[PDB]
């Protein structure tokens, strides 16, 4: 059951990063970068910083022992977004899409 769950995480993640939803994806391929950005009041708000290469590299490490605990990054990922920019940006349109990628496919996840 876990090993397979694993395997569903990985494959929405590889999902994620492939060039279909590069669009709207990219900006969240790797980590927010403050200081090339601007964004001078970033860790004043966000104080658990979370990107896909992050996501990717947890996995490889065996990192997430179940499902619930990749997904709980993935979302940590959105709502840093959420949280962050106005709601009108662009960034937010496009990690409303790319979190409708995630969800309908992690709602397939593997329940045992
Ligand atoms: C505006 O939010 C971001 C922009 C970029 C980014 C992360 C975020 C981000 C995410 C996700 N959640 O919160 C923040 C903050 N990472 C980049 C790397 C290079 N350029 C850009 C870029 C963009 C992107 C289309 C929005 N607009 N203008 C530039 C200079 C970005």
């Amino acid at each position: 059951k876990v090993s397979e769950q694993l395997k569903c995480c990985s494959g929405i993640l590889k999902e994620m990063f492939a060039k279909k939803h590069a669009a709207y994806a990219w900006p969240f391929y790797k980590p927010v970068d403050v200081e090339a950005l601007g964004l001078h009041d970033y860790c004043d708000i966000i104080k658990h910083p979370m990107d896909m290469s992050t996501i990717k590299s947890k996995l490889e490490a065996r990192e997430y022992r179940d499902a619930q605990e990749f997904g709980a990054d993935v979302r940590l990922m959105f709502s840093n977004c959420y949280k962050y920019n106005p709601p009108d940006h662009e960034v937010v349109a496009m990690a409303r899409k790319l979190q409708d990628v995630f969800e309908m496919r992690f709602a397939k996840m593997p329940d045992e």
